[PDB]
């Protein structure tokens, strides 16, 4: 009936450092999927379903 | 019947810093899907499904 | 009934810093879908459904 | 008597990202030095004498 | 009588993400000397006396 | 008589990530010396005194 809400965090990063040095980087598919390097990512679903880093290799009927 | 906000941050991403030295990089897809090299990504979905790195193969019906 | 927001941040990104040195970087796709170097992306959906970064094969019927 | 140099880095800053988030920031000098906030600096000095970030207080004779 | 350098560093930074979140940040000085944040930094002195971050009160005679 | 050098690194940092998250930070100083928050700091000195954070109180004579 009231609702007071006051620096109130949801679904936050803050505050990241990151180094990365690679000589050599390879990624390769057929037919799937893939998902790589995600970093520093923030979301807030209401009244519905949400995936960050989701792969799924197929959906059949 | 009365909501009072203030300050509230929701699906928020600051203060980032990052450094990617990569001599060679390479990505080799196929009838596939790939996600790569995602950094900083934010949202707030209402009354819906969100994703922010989905890879799917194929939907067949 | 009555909604006072104030200064309240939603699906967002700020105070980022990168920096990418690479000496090659190859994409090959062939028939299918590839995201990448996705970066300080942000975005709110009201009452749909909403993606940042998402590949998918086909879809057949 | 013959000097063969190649890809010789000497003093040498590359690859640098820095996030600075500050709500306030004083600095209160009275008749000294104050040196504050270097960064990614870089130098090579032959013959002679180099500082790169040197406070002093007064020299007297 | 015969030097053949190849891909030598001497005196390097390369590769740094730092992050700082600060509230707030004073610094007072009287009569002296304040060196504060140095960061990524580099230099090389051939017949020299070389110093990067140095202090000194007050030097008399 | 002959000096081969090949990939040779001196005085050298490379690959450094550091965060820091500090709400309030003073320094006060009288007539001395302060040195701080040095990092990711080079250097190589031929034929001469080299200092990094070198803090002095006062020379007198």
């Amino acid at each position: 009936v009231l609702y007071v809400g006051s620096k109130t965090k949801e679904g936050v990063v803050h505050g990241v450092a990151t180094v990365a040095e690679k000589t050599k980087e390879q990624v390769t598919n057929v037919g799937g999927a893939v998902v790589t390097g995600v970093t520093a990512v923030a979301q807030k679903t209401v009244e519905g379903a949400g995936s960050i880093a989701a792969a799924t290799g197929f959906v059949k009927k």
